């Protein structure tokens, strides 16, 4: 039942090792790596590992970012090409130190990946760029297969532990991406102190904002400096939340102990893609 080491994981590992490629998969010790790499899916981080913001559940440290590296989009595109990925997720940090909030860096990375990797689905997980319409438009024009912006938690909690964001602004990002014609995605992290009723209302908020794909996961505390875990969600409770989201009309729903945002991202995109094409007939 549990994924064990297969031939495509092995190929990818060999290619990563020789070229010295950085992946979030390896660097973060993600336990899904045997399964994801067997499906040739992987995740990359752009913009450095020092974020200009601080959200209490997030393992990324807050600090002074390094200078913009304009060679990073090519580096990521080359990694995707070397690995022969079927699906690639591009993540990053907030860059309030940059005058465009890093919008060029995100767009240029999607563009570079697509130039070299025509058959690779690309998922872009973005910060909010302060909801600035010109920044969002630059990013949307790069045309990722999935545009994700994770709200992570419910408004009561969001307000406190993501103080450089606002819940309605983040919903607005998803709406802007949907309006731009992109498949959209978000994530809820349970165990942060939210009530089940707050999860149900947040799923409704996400759907009404235009969100197509939602993941619902269990919080795993990064360290004793981070937010405490306030609940361990039972399998039957995840199933209820997934049914709730399915009933709301989300095209793709995954609930459970997913560990990271990118788990099964390729399969969820395929579901959303297929359902959109079916509806468009
Ligand atoms: S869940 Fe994400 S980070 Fe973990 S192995 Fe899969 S693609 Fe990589
Ligand atoms: S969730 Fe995003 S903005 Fe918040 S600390 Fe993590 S990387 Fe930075």
């Amino acid at each position: 039942t549990r994924a064990r080491i297969g031939p495509e994981y092995t190929e990818l590992k060999n290619l990563v090792r020789r070229e010295g490629l950085h992946t979030v998969c390896e660097e973060a010790g993600c336990p899904n790596i045997f399964e994801c790499w067997e499906d040739r899916e992987a995740t990359f981080l752009i913009g450095g590992d020092q974020c200009t913001r601080r959200c209490d559940f997030c393992q990324i440290d807050t600090g002074k970012p390094a200078e913009l590296d304009r060679d990073e989009p090519r580096r990521v595109a080359d990694s995707v090409r070397t690995m022969g990925l079927r699906y690639a997720t591009v993540t990053g940090v907030a860059r309030d130190d940059l005058p465009d909030g890093g919008a060029w860096l995100y767009a240029a990375t999607v563009r570079a990946i697509k130039e070299l990797n025509p058959s690779t689905g690309v998922e872009l997980l973005i910060p909010d760029f302060n909801g600035e319409p010109t920044r969002l438009a630059e990013v949307f024009e790069s045309g990722p297969e999935v545009l994700a912006h994770n709200v992570e938690t419910v408004p009561r909690i969001f307000k406190r532990i993501r103080p450089a964001f606002t819940y309605r602004r983040s919903l607005g990002v998803l709406t802007a991406a949907r309006d731009a014609g992109l498949v959209t995605k978000s994530n809820l992290i349970l165990g942060l102190g939210e009530t089940s009723d707050e999860v149900r209302t947040a799923l409704g908020d996400l759907r009404d904002a235009g969100c197509d794909i939602v993941t619902i996961t269990q919080y795993l505390r990064p360290s004793a400096r981070h937010h405490p875990v306030e609940r361990w969600v039972k399998p039957e409770e995840f199933v209820q939340f997934a049914r709730f989201a399915e009933g709301l009309g989300f095209a793709g729903v995954l609930a459970g102990p997913l560990v990271r945002s990118s788990y099964r991202a390729g399969r969820l995109y395929e579901q959303a893609r297929n359902s959109r094409a079916l509806a468009s007939r």
